[PDB]
């Protein structure tokens, strides 16, 4: 009727807002800001802020809206949200070095010890979003937000069953149920379409495109988007040395993995940031040299006789991370590698253990909200959520902890650029592609969300016709 069937890749276990951002996604829960579909921060819960020093920030929330269980979501409310996701998250923790939070009826202050110019962004974060800390129900499984889907029931890692919250502030939303299954491979979400079990898809593999794209009962949408894919190195493991990472960049073909592994459908990367945000100023490519790699290895003595052996982690919700892997496996042969691929279905888990990869295949969404800050600190600092492999140089922690409290945009932007440059240098990890998101949807599901920053897909006008 009017239900709406989304399959998604990268099954979670917990579904609280701050251990994954498919609650913002599907619809379920809002952060205090937002960006539009331009990439800008925009208030979204919020009716007025102010920053009337450099350590404060104070917060009028907007008086009529109501969480789905009925409670008005108040300044008090979003200041036990905020403190609890801090608490239980690491990456919310890094993201916001609140001091202090004071709250009052629909107003709150928060405070920072020294100048955090994007503090209001973060709170734009979908880790950040706001649940009723006091719902009794177990956040992990039915958290309790703002937005027009209320998640009513989890069934851990396969499936999420929504129901119309038809007091959502904004609007009455415009679907009854909404069910949301896993599916890591991007060939049976594709099938799923096609056979009507699904309605709606992300990350289409780029061969199925066409396919379904002839298709009159369908329709695809693409989205340039600013998600990368990499390699992603272990820096604990000691035999992933300087020249073991320069060769592993250099067996990469960014080219020829742009215009035929993703068919036109993404750009050869250098940095972790597209080069389509101007300001970025991007190391040179690197183009593949199979000699330089096997130069490389001979320094720390690697031979046809003796090679190198790598455990090379993949996995399959980003369709093209392991066509990458193969190609990489089969080049890297002729550079005295031997790459051992192993294919996981828990990516976030896995990598956990840092004596079970030497390197994996990854893809980061590096720059949601027009900033670089978030990414050095979340992938480029030590404990930082996205630093899998303990990246750490102590000349890039001191530009990025410079950058952090840096209010001139200008030179914001300049420090930045001084940080891509230095940690180039390292080679922390090979960025491979910055690619388009693909999205695939029945032809009668009308106004998801397909915009630059990746986060966002249902909303109160997602609709069925
Ligand atoms: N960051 C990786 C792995 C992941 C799993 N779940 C969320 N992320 C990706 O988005 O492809
Ligand atoms: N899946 C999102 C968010 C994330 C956080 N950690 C891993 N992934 C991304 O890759 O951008
Ligand atoms: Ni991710």
């Amino acid at each position: 009727g009017k239900d709406l069937n989304i399959s998604l890749p990268l099954k979670t276990k917990s579904i609280a807002p701050y251990e994954t951002d498919v609650p913002v996604k599907i619809g379920a829960a809002e952060s205090l800001f937002k960006t539009n579909d331009q990439g800008k921060i925009e208030k979204a819960l919020v009716k007025s802020y102010h920053q009337p020093n450099d350590t404060t920030l104070d917060i009028e929330l907007k008086d009529n809206i109501k969480f789905q269980n009925g409670q008005k979501l108040t300044a008090e409310k979003v200041k036990s949200s905020l403190e609890n996701s801090m608490k239980k998250s690491d990456l919310v923790k890094y993201s916001l070095p609140i001091s202090s939070i004071t709250a009052k009826g629909q107003k709150l202050t928060i405070k920072t010890n020294s100048a955090y110019p994007e503090l209001v962004s973060e709170l734009a974060n979908p880790f950040m979003a706001i649940y009723d800390t006091d719902a009794k129900s177990d956040v992990n499984q039915t958290p309790v937000g703002t937005g027009p889907y209320q998640i009513k029931d989890y069934k851990q890692s396969r499936k999420i069953s929504l129901s119309n919250f038809k007091d959502y502030w904004q609007g009455k939303p415009k679907l009854d149920h909404i069910t949301v299954t896993y599916q890591e491979d991007g060939n049976n979400r594709v099938r799923n379409l096609e056979s009507q079990k699904d309605d709606l898809i992300t990350d289409v593999p780029v061969n199925k495109v066409q396919d379904i794209e002839n298709n009159q009962n369908l329709k695809v949408s693409k989205e340039s988007g600013f998600r990368t894919s990499l390699l992603m190195y272990n820096h604990t493991n000691k035999k992933m040395t300087k020249s073991v990472r320069e060769a592993l960049d250099h067996i990469i073909d960014r080219q020829g993995i742009a215009d035929h592994i993703y068919q036109g459908y993404a750009k050869p990367a250098t940095s972790p940031f597209n080069d389509k945000i101007p300001y970025i100023k991007e190391p040179k490519l690197t183009k593949q040299n199979i000699e330089q790699a096997k130069m490389l290895l001979a320094k720390d003595g690697y031979t046809k006789e003796h090679p190198l052996k790598i455990k090379l982690i993949t996995y399959d919700g980003r369709p093209e991370l392991s066509k990458i892997a193969q190609v990489l496996q089969s080049d890297a042969k002729k550079a005295n590698i031997e790459i051992d691929i192993k294919s996981v279905d828990d990516i976030e888990g896995y990598l956990k253990d840092r004596s079970a990869w030497d390197a994996t295949m990854y893809s980061f969404g590096t720059i949601p909200r027009g900033d670089t800050g978030y990414f050095f600190n979340q992938a480029y600092k030590k404990d930082g959520a996205i630093n899998k492999g303990d990246y750490n140089n102590s000349n890039v922690d001191d530009l990025i902890n410079q950058l952090n409290h840096t209010v001139d945009v200008k030179e914001r932007h300049n420090i930045s650029n001084d940080i891509i440059k230095l940690s180039s240098r390292d080679v922390p990890n090979s960025y491979i592609a910055y690619n388009d998101q693909i999205v695939a949807a029945n032809s009668k599901v009308k106004n998801y969300k397909v915009t630059p920053e990746g986060i966002y897909l249902i909303d109160y006008r997602t609709t069925i016709e």
